[PDB]
């Protein structure tokens, strides 16, 4: 195991950020199961979101790959759980780390950016009527993120 991955793994296990848990899949040190609590003050409040994360072999030069497993109505997260976030793509750098990515995802849940995706119908709904799109997000939260 790369010493950096050991370090990151221990820090996340021992000092997780509030509302975030990240634990490796047994015998697969590069894969993690993540739980992020929906932030207070959002339609995701009360919900818990499952994500998975993989460290590819060219980490940390290349970013971790991360996706939602729980269904969610959010302008930056698509139907397949794919997260539109710049630090997971061209603003990644090896000076960032897994913890930074998880805090950013957690904050994305409070601060959606409805202009980033190229063609998201969900994003269009949030742009046209944010309070209305939040109804849908709040009912999905109740249905899908309450387990």
């Amino acid at each position: 195991i790369p010493r950096r991955i050991t370090k990151e793994t221990q820090n996340l296990a021992n000092e997780p950020p509030p509302g975030i848990m990240a634990v490796p899949v047994p015998e697969n040190y590069r894969h993690f199961n993540i739980l992020i609590n929906g932030p207070d003050g959002t339609p995701y409040e009360g919900g818990t979101y499952k994500l998975e994360l993989f460290l590819p072999e060219q980490y940390p030069m290349e970013p971790p790959k991360v996706r939602f497993l729980t269904k969610i109505y959010h302008p930056n997260i698509d139907k397949l759980g794919r997260i539109c976030l710049d630090i997971l793509k061209d603003k990644w750098s090896p000076a960032l780390q897994i913890r930074t990515v998880l805090l950013s995802i957690q904050a994305l849940l409070s601060s959606p950016e409805p202009d980033d995706p190229l063609d998201s119908k969900v994003a269009e709904h949030f742009k046209q009527d944010k309070n209305d799109a939040e109804h849908v997000a709040r009912q999905w939260n109740k249905i899908y993120a309450n387990n």
